[PDB]
């Protein structure tokens, strides 16, 4: 059994939650940077070790490595996220890639072009998470945001709070062909199923999709429990 490896931002380096809910029975492993905020700032004090944390998820025998941060991938644009995947991969030797290139995977799946933001970031963050779609060739619609900056603080907000996050920015440009809910920290299993089933559009969650691209770069075809949207769904 292939063994899939995750770079996260917490100190403790935990498998997030997701993963024991839509791949029970997939083994993850998980090595951790120690991020201090969802920031820029914070990002610079820690992305420079993304690539040793890579090379021990190697040599614990991972089959594949994906870096499970959104912002730590896209904050510098998407150059750099291609880079840094280039990076993990050449130090490794193994399949690589990251949590945007998992929502751009994702949004991509589910035939979303034009692209609500309900994001936990502030507004520096969303603005490069927008410059990032578009030159990706998405179309950043609506936009809504928690302003949270914690990783501790992400993990904490409910999920009836997102799923009024998602209708919310949906509202704000209703036109729009899905909803990109962004922020590895937030818990938002049981938020997807009814963001879709009220408004009859896709959900990309950043969390989710880091899972779902890590095992679809682990080339066996597992497939998700049922429930947790169309991204999983769909196959
Ligand atoms: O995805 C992000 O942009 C940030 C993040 C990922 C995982 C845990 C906390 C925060």
């Amino acid at each position: 059994t292939p063994t899939i490896g995750m770079i996260v931002p917490p100190a403790a380096g935990l498998v997030p939650a997701d993963g024991a809910r839509l791949y029970p029975d997939l083994p993850f492993i998980a090595s951790g940077l120690g991020l201090g905020s969802v920031t820029p700032e914070g990002y610079d004090a820690v992305i420079e070790s993304v690539v040793d944390h890579a090379r021990r998820l190697q040599k614990q025998g991972a089959a594949v490595v994906s870096l499970m941060c959104t912002s730590l991938s896209f904050y510098r644009g998407a150059a750099f996220n291609a880079a840094l995947t280039v990076a993990m991969r050449e130090a490794t030797g193994l399949p690589c890639t990251t949590m945007s290139t998992a929502v751009l995977n994702g949004l991509r799946a589910l035939g979303v072009r034009r692209v609500a933001l309900a994001t936990a970031y502030i507004d520096d963050v969303n603005e490069r998470l927008a410059a990032f779609l578009a030159e990706e060739s998405l179309v950043p619609t609506g936009c809504r945001s928690l302003g949270i900056t914690g990783v501790e603080a992400m993990a904490r907000v409910d999920t009836a709070t997102l799923v009024d996050l998602c209708v919310r920015a949906f509202e704000a440009a209703p036109d729009s062909d899905g909803i990109l809910l962004s922020s590895g920290g937030l818990l938002t299993l049981d938020a997807i199923p009814e963001v879709e089933r009220r408004l009859g559009v896709p959900v990309v969650s950043s969390s989710p999709a880091g899972f779902w691209d890590a095992v679809r770069l682990a080339g066996g075809g597992a497939k998700a429990r049922p429930g947790y949207g169309r991204l999983f769904d769909e196959s």
